[PDB]
């Protein structure tokens, strides 16, 4: 949480365009200047080469009691961050919704949990992480709770709305409220990276580079 | 003990594991091999259970045509259980894979020849002087999970799924309605429906 | 123990030599070398090298680390920081270091893979070190899943993943390893022209 209350805040879509070109470690070394930890431990790209930006759309599920549906609801541009007590047991992404988000401008998922169809996944080149990989259905295992509430995974609060930035590295959790300055700073990281980088790939020192920028 | 039809084994060839997985809920029956993963990306495999066990301080020549190797190792990840010389022979005499309670070496072999291989993970420490072959064609626990020598094996990227052979007929056939309904609903999906419209 | 440098022709020869039979050699020693849970990073990847150590602790050396190095980072086999990423790569790539294998896990996941950089970890995370860990040493002895590595000892990590040669014993195993490889091959060349496991062997 922050020193101001809570507050849906839209993103421009310019902030998002932006982040095409930002890697995981920008986005989180620029977080960390601001006093925050965005990464989610764990929580692995399954498809090679693929990365994903997007606004979150939560999902919370719960033991069964009862005594994919949901996926209507979940609006273009969406990263789908679905929260299943990290279980391995059952599965809470598969086929059908893979082919559901490619259909639907839903632009990738990350799991507290694990995926099944990981083959129709790596077909389709969407872009999951996840904690891995198995088949046993969510039928009978675990059930939805509610989605568009907070969840906390590993410690790391995420709300509706916040901006998702996931690669190979991994997941970032950017504050919807801090995104448009998390961005920036991003970016002022990987221009003095970048520089770094040319000076050591001239014959510099690292010694040398990073104290010339 | 009871051998599977061939047109069994067929129909299965064109299956996955979530639908053979979703089979065997109907009938009460978990057949999911949790933490055995694919080891070699884009692989699956489809045959009978010849099992493996081994014990802490060969076989292959047994090993028939069409048979699924399920070698339990414990879970160890000190040793290996499989590696370059059995991926070769596998291959030369049609063994379509192999599902490992343990760990296995020569990755770099495995998928160079597209075995389909899964395991705990990838190791290089031999099996030699750290764990010996006690039995073949007994039954293996993993996991909870029994599986039989004969039992179907059905294993791909999402893991590995054991298919109790006296229920294979039925599971398969319950698991071909599961996804010849899913692709229905794919097909409309693709089309622009909702997905409750597509449940409809 | 004594410091042994390695001759450049016995690196040159362990260049193409599998994890298993270094693996397999050592143990003709009664030596375990393997590192559990140290994991290839990039598909398709591997490295033959001289182990430069570093130790990291909780809360650069790079310039220090001989052409011919691999690195291997102690972190404590932690998940929440990262001890290698893209700046780290493109100078291992400018200065003839090997690769890097960790204790630990690596960011810029992306930019190692498409540098066919060899990187071995538990993983891949995008956090930094900063204000998180920091360096307490190189070149001291490292203990990794019970396995102490000595700088100077020879390292060599493929898709099966990281083995540890004691210096002092590295000639002596690769030349064993290369025998452990002719043997294997004589066998798989029976193997696949049809002959069964038992008379391939002999
Ligand atoms: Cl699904
Ligand atoms: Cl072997
Ligand atoms: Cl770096
Ligand atoms: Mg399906
Ligand atoms: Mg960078
Ligand atoms: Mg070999």
């Amino acid at each position: 949480s922050l020193s101001v209350p809570f507050e849906y805040t839209p993103i421009a879509q310019s902030v998002l365009d932006e982040c095409e070109h930002l890697d995981t470690a920008s986005l989180s070394d620029a977080l960390d200047s601001l006093g925050i930890d965005g990464g989610l431990p764990g929580i692995a790209s399954q498809v090679p080469g693929t990365r994903c930006v997007g606004i979150a759309f939560t999902v919370q599920y719960q033991p069964v009691d009862a005594s994919a549906n949901y996926i209507d609801q979940v609006p273009s541009g969406s990263v789908i961050v679905s929260s299943n007590s990290g279980r391995h047991d059952c599965t809470v992404w598969g086929d059908i919704m893979t082919h559901f988000a490619l259909a639907n401008g839903i632009k990738g998922t990350v799991i507290d949990g694990v995926a099944r169809d990981i083959d129709t996944v790596i077909n389709c080149n969407y872009p999951l992480f996840s904690r891995g990989r198995f088949m046993q259905s969510a039928k009978n295992r675990t059930q939805l709770k509610a989605v568009q509430v907070p969840l906390v995974i590993d410690g790391i609060t995420i709300q509706p709305g916040d901006l998702m930035v996931c690669d190979g590295s991994g997941c970032v959790v950017v504050p919807q409220q801090l995104a448009a300055e998390v961005v920036l700073r991003a970016r002022a990281v990987e221009q003095t990276e970048r520089r770094i980088i040319e000076a050591i790939s001239s014959g510099s020192t690292l010694e040398q580079a990073r104290m010339t920028y």
